[PDB]
């Protein structure tokens, strides 16, 4: 129920949608930053099902799972 494992999920689900995971990462990055991603449905309700406040709230990057995500895409990416 940690983040990490959590984190390890959204990757998961993501790479069996097809995501580009250098582009979900650069995306993320933005999103933290206050940018709305541009994705796919199947992207969407990947995020959804993990961050179900971002449409109208954003995402918070001090929160556990935002660093989990942070720090597992960029391990998958390098
Ligand atoms: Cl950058
Ligand atoms: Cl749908
Ligand atoms: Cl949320
Ligand atoms: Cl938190």
């Amino acid at each position: 129920t940690g983040a990490v494992p959590r984190a390890n999920r959204i990757v998961q689900q993501l790479v069996e949608a097809g995501a580009d995971l250098a582009n979900i990462r650069t995306m993320f990055r933005n999103m933290l930053r206050g940018e709305e991603m541009i994705l796919s449905r199947a992207e969407q309700n990947v995020f959804l099902q993990h961050f179900p406040d971002m449409l109208p709230c954003g995402i918070d990057r001090n929160s556990e799972l935002a660093i989990a995500l942070r720090e597992a895409l960029r391990r998958a990416d390098s």
